[PDB]
């Protein structure tokens, strides 16, 4: 809800010697996740937007 500190890229404890150069990240959310780190369905790095798990469910 407020990052007033750069908290926003984080991830899953994912990231060793990782794929995070395609982490995605969410439009203001603290809910950036790898294609990979949710069930991916997903896996192409989107040009455009892409939204959180909880994002898709309500919006
Ligand atoms: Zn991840
Ligand atoms: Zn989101």
């Amino acid at each position: 809800g407020s990052v007033n500190f750069v908290d926003l890229y984080v991830c899953m404890f994912c990231g060793r010697g990782n794929n995070e150069d395609k982490l995605l990240l969410c439009d203001g959310c603290d809910d950036s996740y790898h294609t990979f780190c949710l069930i991916p369905p997903l896996p192409d790095v989107p040009k455009g937007d892409w939204r959180c798990p909880k994002c898709v469910a309500e919006e």
